[PDB]
C-alpha cells in the first residue's frame, strides 16, 4: 500500500492506500 498524502493509480496499479487509509484515484490521484 501507500502513505499519508502520496499518490495513487489503481486502474493501472492496483494497490489501495495503506488502512486506515484510502486511495481518492483511478489513474492519477492520492492517498487520503
Amino acid at each position: 500500500c501507500i502513505p499519508k498524502w502520496n499518490r495513487c493509480g489503481p486502474k493501472m496499479d492496483g494497490v489501495p492506500c495503506c488502512e486506515p487509509y484510502t486511495c481518492t484515484s483511478d489513474y492519477y490521484g492520492n492517498c487520503s
